């Protein structure tokens, strides 16, 4: 086969990241030829980037299952689009093929991160939990993750708007305090669920520049979802179970903040808290695997998609007390460019 020559070459090129605005005309919208004509370059581009990386690991990580099942799905997905390279943009049929082909994509990769996780746990009885380990797992995995929102990203955008408000999975009037109360909803379903008691919710806005209008952006809200939720989940999980033999129950308050450049939404709660020594931890791979907890991406993975269009989400908190979750996403869409590994 050829997929050692066909990594080799495509990892010569650097993934191209986009911005919003390049991201809205892509989809506004009969230029389904031209998302075809770049994506199949650039698919192969981020494909081979992360291939040659895997294929870079010490050969007793490389050698365990997970890891080459990974490394299978990664090879056939870019021989699925290897295929279209030769073939003609004007026929309807290269097209409506090439979508089915994204699809098939898709499906194939979605448990890639339980399947990670098998190698991480293998990994760790295998040779050890030291720190040196842990960066190296952080490094890769952020990578790798980083990479893969990317993808997901470009196919997602591709299959929803070549099957007038939504494009695709970016809203380009997202209300920010919505997308807060429908994740905080859902999160209360659950702790209403599984602890018969649930915080309440205070949501405050700060419109800099324009004290009163309520506070809109273009985003992703699907992203924003993922994070808040788990922020919920955890503030809540927090806040119940330190306030068991108590009979108040702090309420949650979040603030979503409209400065000049930054978009900020803090999530703060009076759940106790947790030492500052222990906070890197709860973004580690490492740390957070072990063979409410079932729901939602995780921290290190919220933080991703934070940092994906160039924000951050960050923790600070005070022992006693509780914690703020903060996420910073930027303001303007022309801030708002894909945040690629570097190869
Ligand atoms: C990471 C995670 C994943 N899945 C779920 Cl279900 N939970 C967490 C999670 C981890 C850490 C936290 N802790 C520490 C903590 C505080 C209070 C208790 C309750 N005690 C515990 C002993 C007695 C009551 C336990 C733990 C936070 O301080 C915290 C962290 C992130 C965060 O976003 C918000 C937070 O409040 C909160 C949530
Ligand atoms: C995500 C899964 C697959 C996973 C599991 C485990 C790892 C671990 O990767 C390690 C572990 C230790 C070292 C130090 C060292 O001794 N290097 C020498 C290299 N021979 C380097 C790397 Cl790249 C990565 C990814
Ligand atoms: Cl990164
Ligand atoms: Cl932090």
């Amino acid at each position: 086969g050829s997929a050692p020559k066909y990594i080799e070459h495509f990892s010569k090129f650097s993934p191209s990241p986009l911005s919003m605005k390049q991201f809205l005309d892509f989809g506004s919208n009969a230029c389904e030829k031209t998302s075809f004509t770049f994506l199949r370059q650039e698919l192969p581009v981020r494909l081979a980037n992360i291939m040659k990386e895997i294929n870079l690991l010490p050969d007793r990580v490389l050698s365990t299952p997970s890891v080459q099942l990974v490394q299978s799905w990664y090879v056939q997905s870019l021989l699925d689009i290897m295929e279209f390279l030769d073939k003609d943009p004007e026929d309807h049929r290269t097209l409506s093929q090439f979508t089915d082909a994204l699809v098939t994509i898709r499906n194939r990769h979605n448990d890639v991160v339980p399947t990670m996780a098998q190698g991480v746990l293998e990994y760790k009885d295998t040779y050890g939990d030291d720190p040196v380990s842990n960066q190296n797992i952080q490094y890769f995995l952020d990578r790798f993750y980083l990479s893969r929102i990317s993808i997901r990203m470009l196919i997602n955008q591709h299959t929803l708007i070549f099957d007038p408000k939504h494009i695709g999975s970016i809203d380009p009037n997202c209300n920010v305090s919505e997308v807060v109360k429908d994740a905080y909803d859902m999160a209360k379903l659950l702790c209403d669920k599984y602890y018969m008691a649930s915080p309440d919710l205070e949501i405050q806005e700060i419109n800099a520049a324009n004290s009163k209008q309520p506070i809109h952006m273009v985003y992703v809200p699907s992203h924003l979802y993922h994070m808040l939720f788990e922020l919920f989940k955890n503030a809540m999980r927090a806040t119940v179970e330190s306030h068991e033999s108590s009979l108040i129950l702090p309420p949650i308050k979040v603030m979503v903040a409209l400065g000049e450049e930054d978009l900020s939404i803090k999530m703060s709660d009076r759940g106790g808290g947790v030492p500052l020594r222990k906070i890197e931890r709860l973004f580690s791979y490492m740390y957070s695997t072990a063979p409410l907890a079932g729901f939602g991406y995780g921290l290190p993975i919220s933080r991703l998609y934070a940092k994906y269009f160039q924000g951050d989400l960050q923790l600070f908190s005070m022992e006693g007390f509780g914690t703020d979750a903060v996420i910073y996403l930027k303001a303007l869409s022309t801030d708002s460019v894909e945040r690629l590994p570097v190869y």
